[PDB]
């Protein structure tokens, strides 16, 4: 059958190695009181500089841009719009936080758990093996484009935010601010990088390779293990509420998917591709959001929960979703 | 014929990444101003307390305790025991720094630059390519034995140092004080564990070795980042002086070497067991003790200064050595 306890077991298996670090991290912090609350800072400034500007390349520079399909961008462009647009109307009738001011910072917080999934880690396994390795496939331009256009837009907003705490000044101040991230340099000598290797052949010299290796290797443990140190520094795991907890997994595993059902419809994708691309929606938040708000302090309360709270749940939402669509 | 410019490409590329890695940490600190004092010495506490001790694990665990070869760790033991015995002597008429105490101390630092060569990293690629693939085993002894042994009592030793800043009570309290310590934690669950893997055949499962390469993938880019760190915190490259850099790299690569030759030719060693034991001393100093050093502020400018300026001439005195033994 499709589903079996062999894929659950490897879903699990690709889990817990993130769960291990987080806990790794959360008692390093907290228990055994070994790194300082400026320490941790220091140690997710690294993540967040030198970690996954490292694998944004890495992932950018390993896709070709021209094999890119066309129907899933604009697929995901149209999620995106849709979430953004909704997001924007409820905050206009009821603001969170007891209805105070202030768009951004919640349509930011909102945009980084609704239409930013995880899928490089837990996506490949619980997917790919749901339906094959068509998936895996579809869903690593997904990976791509979230590391190429929306990390960047993302942070563009982050920054613009910041700023914001004498109109147009204030767009280029967040552009002067988003030049000088190396996120954004990943990514453009990412997509160079790949337009030159899958256009003339160039193969990266093996020494830049190892080079590269080195240091984004172990991106992806330092970024839980960071996650894991900001849930010591807060009191509780819920950090941010019951109702803002229920509120932030609702717009994760609900809203967030829908959305991108109605996309995925509206852009008339056919079999596997509009099944694929719907439960790509439906997965956990991602450390990548995390450790940007965790370094630019915009409710980060809000993405932990969500990441800790939803790996247990994209197993069973992915599940649900397509016992919904087989009939 | 033994020796081709591929082998030196080999060497150099090997080595090469290091390098950059520590570029990028020093820049980082200094030119770049991301992070304060109390980050990079969170950094390092990180690399220290998580990197090490997962890699010291990794390496102990894939030997087999059961081939050691005995003669190997005689031969070890042997110059570790002419050293410790020569510098004793030397310290007795001339102190370092003129005519002061610390004897202690000054022993521990002309132990982590004479008798810890690297050879994980730079040692396979070199001597394995002079004296092709028997001396891979020999030197991977040589690793685990560092790993198993030396480092424990390098940090047995730092310890005592730190509580001696009433003579039972001093030994006691460095044997609390390395209890506690991850990195011996490590190295007893790693012997166990090899033990156990190649006596009754248990398979570490995929889980747990996912779990912990996570975390210790990206420990030596760290490494060589935490060196940079602490180099950019250093006025000067050579903080040490030119007078001690040259007494410390002239420990490091002639007393030890010409140590290692007197302990081979006494323990009889034969033909590449005899060469390739002493061509693995004269290699650079390793960033393992300068991360001890570091954490516990013992001299390390005299280990930074080694780690650069050795790793350059690591293959000319390798080659000067080969040359030397051929006739
Ligand atoms: C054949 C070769 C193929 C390509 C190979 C590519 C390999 C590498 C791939 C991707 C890039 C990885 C980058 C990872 C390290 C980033 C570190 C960094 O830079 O951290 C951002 C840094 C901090 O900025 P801040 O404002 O937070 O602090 C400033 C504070 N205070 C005002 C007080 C001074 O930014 C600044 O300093 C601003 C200055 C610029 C920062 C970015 C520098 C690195 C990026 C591009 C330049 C060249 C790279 C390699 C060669 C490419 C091809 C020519
Ligand atoms: C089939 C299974 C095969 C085996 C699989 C195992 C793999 C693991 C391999 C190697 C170990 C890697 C450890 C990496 C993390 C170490 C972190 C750590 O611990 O940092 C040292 C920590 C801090 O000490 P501090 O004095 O610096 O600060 C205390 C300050 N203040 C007094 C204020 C509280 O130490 C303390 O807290 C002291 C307490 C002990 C610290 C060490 C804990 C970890 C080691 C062993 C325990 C269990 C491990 C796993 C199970 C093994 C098999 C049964
Ligand atoms: O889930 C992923 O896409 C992997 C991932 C998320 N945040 C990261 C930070 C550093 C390295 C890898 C990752
Ligand atoms: O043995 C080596 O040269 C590799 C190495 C030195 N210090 C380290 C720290 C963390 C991970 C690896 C290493």
């Amino acid at each position: 059958m499709g589903i079996s306890w062999l894929d659950i077991y490897h879903v699990v298996s690709a889990t817990v190695p993130l769960y291990v670090s987080m806990t790794l991290g959360f008692l390093s912090a907290r228990h055994l009181k070994l790194f300082s609350p400026e320490q941790c800072a220091g140690i997710n400034k690294f993540v967040a500089k030198f970690s996954i500007p490292l694998l944004s390349f890495q992932i950018i520079s390993e896709n070709n841009p021209f094999k890119m399909s066309p129907k899933l961008i604009l697929s995901d462009i149209l999620q995106k719009f849709l979430v953004v647009v909704v997001l924007a109307m409820v905050l206009r009738f009821w603001h969170p936080t007891g209805g105070r001011g202030g768009k951004l910072g919640w349509v930011i917080t909102g945009l980084s758990i609704s239409v930013l999934p995880n899928t490089l880690i837990l996506g490949m396994p619980i997917l790919s093996a749901i339906y094959g390795d068509e998936a895996a496939s579809i869903l690593e331009q997904i990976v791509v484009l979230q590391s190429l256009i929306w990390y960047t837009i993302l942070l563009f907003l982050f920054e613009l935010n910041a700023a914001r705490a004498g109109t147009m000044k204030i767009l280029l101040k967040a552009w002067r601010k988003l030049i000088i991230n190396p996120n954004t340099y990943a990514t453009l000598i990412g997509i160079i990088w790949a337009t030159l290797h899958f256009r003339l052949g160039w193969n990266l010299p093996e020494m830049i390779d190892k080079s590269i290796h080195l240091l984004s290797d172990g991106g992806l443990g330092m970024a839980m293990f960071s996650l894991g140190l900001f849930m010591a520094s807060q009191s509780s795991i819920i950090a941010c509420g019951t109702k803002m907890a229920i509120i932030t997994m609702l717009l994760k595993f609900v809203l967030g998917p829908a959305l991108m059902i109605a996309s995925a419809y509206c852009i008339r994708l056919k079999s596997t591709l509009f099944k694929v691309a719907i439960l790509q929606a439906a997965l956990p938040q991602g450390v990548v959001p995390f450790v940007f708000a965790k370094e630019y302090n915009l409710h980060p309360e809000i993405i932990s929960t969500g990441v800790i709270f939803g790996m247990l749940i994209a197993l069973p939402t992915t599940l649900a979703y397509y016992f919904l669509l087989d009939l």
